[PDB]
């Protein structure tokens, strides 16, 4: 049975003559092609036995959203800039030269946001609009709608959902049920812990698919709640500055809480941030600081996030700022709405090794993407005005508060194929010329990312994006049209590949000296032999580094888990005696079971 | 842009025949044309507020999931009583002769189940695989444990989530933290209230799609919890039969509650059913029926549910009630329904009644045949792994019947000329009562064949049909055009809103509700209020010795913008003026604008 879809005769000349120029096999590729038969890929799908019926649905329609999205930016794309723009795109997302994520969503809803939990407290549940909630007036109903409000908020949108402030508005709730005698204070500790069980084990056990949202927490230092919340109250009139240190021990007792159960079963969210304030050779707020070296001491289950100024989020509750990351520690009131990735060993393929040649090719080619941002944005518009989008209504995603994201993977890779890596007793590491080329393309995409704002009237930032599945399906692509010539299975997501032996002191030199060209937008994983010592060691280690002005980083581990989850070292379970069947890694800068997630990719 | 579907031969040649015959208008009506394409159904979708992007991706596939399920039946059909048989059954599907329930979820998945929480309570959450889950050690966690089991249910099976035993469960929960000193003696009442709350606005706050799951509650009297749990005990070792004194109680506490709840705000779910014993002209619990009568009297918000013995659900042939509004039994539900089209067969006969009676014993056999091979899909399904409910012993096929529907028994009985009017008002005729005797006599034959010939057990309904109903009607004026007069068919034994008397209502239900044994519904719209409580149930009892099996008074709930629940023109709350009104339209508590 041959059944029709309706598109304009230029389109259907465009995927014919492309259909002409790269053969069936580039469709197949890129997941235009067996896909799109319902049949066969039911068939395929019901004899692969994890999985259960629920997976089906979610999956089964993915080709055919895709293709409606890519049509739907075509038409946009023609609109503002002309035919021969909108045919270049189309061109350059089916054969791999850039990468549109979330491709199956892309003209229908957003990507991202890290969210305040204010309006939640104030005015319940409104996004909701078949019944009407009353605001929550105790711990148990206020835990109630944040689970709710994640699960809501996950179907709305593609990526993570973040909450930063959690632990400044759960104090409230903590505090008028003990003055209450709702709970007595025999029994505080007790209720506060039932409380964090409830929410933590709701955010890893999954109702549909196999996979629970993608969910940040936050330790906010001193100094991050007393720029942030400067002049606010509390629903009883209070001022949120008078309560500083009973919201930090609250914090650290949900550090130390979620340290011991991991024992009784390892899980993945929410994923942990730190945000510390650090200027001059010292520590802003020296006992935070010292508590996040102690704790990490037992899993190094927390990322560290440092920063020189709170300028940026003293005015968060037109040019934006504010950090941007999406594995975790973006600030609070912060998104991104897409993310479009340059292939950048694709153009050392096409450049020959000519240096010159390669940094036109990437100025073309970015002003390309900005063009593709600038079209998405309108469509997120007009489905704002048909109603379907309820979190831009009701005040909780704001769309001048996210950024359109220039997306880069494979830079290590691309110095490769152009001459430009080498190795010593030290390691994998960039030739001089290679420092120079790598400071040369991200100065250019920084250049034309700061022109955008008065090109297109909205804000760009730079991200070295996670890139699960980009980093094997450019790869493959490029393979099947250059050859021998890219010799590898995948590209990496760090400037210096996660497994690389290169020195400590040269990995951190180089995040010190890019780190700051995506302003905090990738991570830097430090390659410890053997684990640390002692306290001291472990927290000049962390000094050193901040000195050297990383932005965002997580020191190695490796964590064992049997069969029935319990997590450990070695190759024996402490509590049950049975084998270790995984382990437990940031591969994409956070901690996953690696045979599964390597499969995944 | 044509895309391509891959198909056998021969089902190629079929569908490419019935279009010849039909025409695409047949195929339109259907749901298999122009849906099919999807840039044409986004841009209708869009344009259109109630709904948002979460329902968009629920709703595009589901077109594409239909015509996957009806060839995958066809193939199965073919394999077990060859091509004739699967190429009837398509023809009769596509063109109204019959009717497939939830056809997008046919050949991957089960209709409905009314659970024990026994294996929630003992092992906790094994069906998520990802994480292992601990059973519940207090009464948070385990309202936890059925929320979470609720939501996961609803998404591997396309009907109701029954839980008739909630409450023995609860009590347990309630006893253990009483005994442990977690909450002390006085605030009790206070407690047990905060988790009634969080429990039911969870069940009716969508997350996915603008409609909660459909979930049902039951009242259980001192007779049907006595017969249940005989010789069964709770986690602590005691006996969950010297405790029935307490159940009743919290059980009591809870309509209370809800009935109390609807003026701060009016919600349809858990729908709720009472469960009674009634034998000789006796309720056998009293007290209890006495209770639903005074609580009921406020708005009518509980269906009665009569029955004279409970050897059934005491403990191959399945025994037990069925009905797909509410009041199935403990540990039973269906696979799948398919519903057979009655006015189609009154037109097809041309008013002869043993040409008629012919039509339907051979079209119901032929229902029994799809039925069998969508039991023989889902057992496939089972071993591929993707049905993890019946792994873990909560969804269970041997207490699973195949059912048998009906529809349009009124309108049928109208084209036929066995329909009349005098001064009871509108009525069936003397020979037509002998009629529906024998075209219910013989569908029940079938279905007891179907025992012996294919190794599980048949049930029949008199189906809510919310959108058979104006599709089937719809279909057969396209065939037969001003020989079918009505906009829709009809899903009570007298149609709702006809003139009848109530004492004839009352007497067809008497009638035949034993016939399809309980799976039907008798409800009746309310002209003024009661004045007294006896009155109510003097008329309750009258009802029962009638031998109406399932039954409910009907008023006319008013709400304002903010969502208080009131009667009359404005809100005794807030001031405000009427807006829209909830109403018992196909069995339960609705808003009635919003259903059309
Ligand atoms: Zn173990
Ligand atoms: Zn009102």
């Amino acid at each position: 049975m041959k059944v029709q879809y309706s598109f304009e005769r230029e389109f259907e000349e465009l995927m014919s003559d492309l259909l002409s120029k790269y053969g069936y096999e580039m469709f197949q590729m890129d997941g235009l092609g067996d896909q799109l038969d319902v049949v066969k890929f039911t068939e395929d799908f019901v004899r692969r036995g994890v999985t259960n019926i629920s997976t089906y649905f979610i999956e089964i329609s993915k080709p055919h959203t895709y293709l409606y999205s890519l049509y739907r930016i075509w038409q946009k794309m023609k609109e503002m800039f002309g035919k021969g723009v909108a045919d270049e795109f189309v061109e350059a997302q089916i054969n791999g030269a850039v990468y549109l994520h979330d491709r199956h969503h892309a003209a229908l809803m957003p990507y991202c946001f890290a969210y305040t939990l204010k309006p939640i407290v104030e005015k319940g549940l409104p996004f909701i609009k078949t019944i009407k909630s009353e605001p929550a007036k105790h711990l148990s109903t206020f835990i109630q709608h944040v689970i709710q409000f994640v699960m809501f908020a996950s179907n709305q949108s593609s990526g993570a959902v973040g909450l930063p402030d959690f632990f400044v508005w759960m104090w409230y709730f903590v505090k008028k049920d003990l003055k209450e005698g709702i709970i007595p204070r025999d029994k505080l500790d007790w209720y506060i812990e039932q409380h964090f069980q409830i929410l933590t084990y709701s955010l890893n056990q999954p109702i549909r698919t196999t996979q629970s949202p993608y969910t940040n927490f936050t330790y906010l230092d001193r100094n991050y709640i007393k720029a942030i919340f400067e002049g606010e109250r509390y629903p009883d009139g209070s001022l949120i500055t008078d309560h500083v240190e009973d919201i930090i021990a609250l914090q650290k007792h949900y550090w130390e809480w979620v340290s011991r159960e991991r024992e009784r079963q390892m899980f993945t969210f929410p994923v942990l941030t730190a945000s510390l304030l650090y200027k001059d050779g010292k520590f802003l707020d020296e006992d935070s600081a010292r508590f996040i070296n102690k704790i990490n001491m037992k899993w190094q289950d927390t990322n560290w996030y440092i920063s020189d100024s709170i300028d940026a989020v003293a005015s968060c509750c037109e040019k934006l700022k504010g950090r941007m990351n999406s594995i975790g520690g973006s600030d609070l009131n912060i998104g991104s709405f897409k993310v479009i990735t340059v292939n950048l060993p694709r153009i050392a393929l096409e450049s020959g090794g000519d240096r010159e040649k390669y940094l036109q090719i990437l100025r073309h080619r970015v002003q390309l993407i900005k063009k593709a941002l600038a079209a998405v944005r309108e469509i997120i518009k007009e489905r704002i005005s048909e109603g379907l989008l309820p979190l831009y209504e009701n005040g909780l995603m704001l769309l001048n508060r996210q950024y359109g994201t220039i997306g880069v993977t494979g830079v290590w890779e691309s110095a490769s194929i152009m001459g430009l890596t080498t190795e010593d007793i030290d390691g994998l590491k960039y030739t001089e010329e290679g420092e120079v080329f790598v400071d040369n393309v991200l100065d250019t995409i920084r250049e034309e990312a700061e022109k955008g704002y008065h090109e297109y009237g909205f804000t760009f930032n730079i991200e070295q994006v996670p890139a699960e599945k980009a980093a094997v399906t450019l790869a493959q692509k490029d393979r099947f049209l250059f050859g021998e010539k890219q010799p590898f299975e995948i590209y990496s997501n760090q400037w210096v590949p996660l497994m690389a032996n290169t020195d400590v002191l040269n990995r951190i030199r180089y995040s010190g000296k890019w780190d700051k060209k995506v302003s905090g937008g990738a991570i830097l994983h430090i390659n410890l032999g053997e684990s640390f010592k002692t306290e001291e060691e472990s927290f000049n280690m962390v000094k050193m580094i901040a000195d050297m002005g990383v932005m965002y980083f997580a020191f190695n581990t490796k964590i064992s888990v049997c069969e029935d989850g319990h997590a450990f070292y070695g190759e024996r379970c402490p509590v049950c005696g049975k084998a270790k069947v995984d382990e437990y890694m940031r591969i994409v800068g956070y901690l996953v079971p690696v045979s599964a997630f390597n499969k995944e990719r």
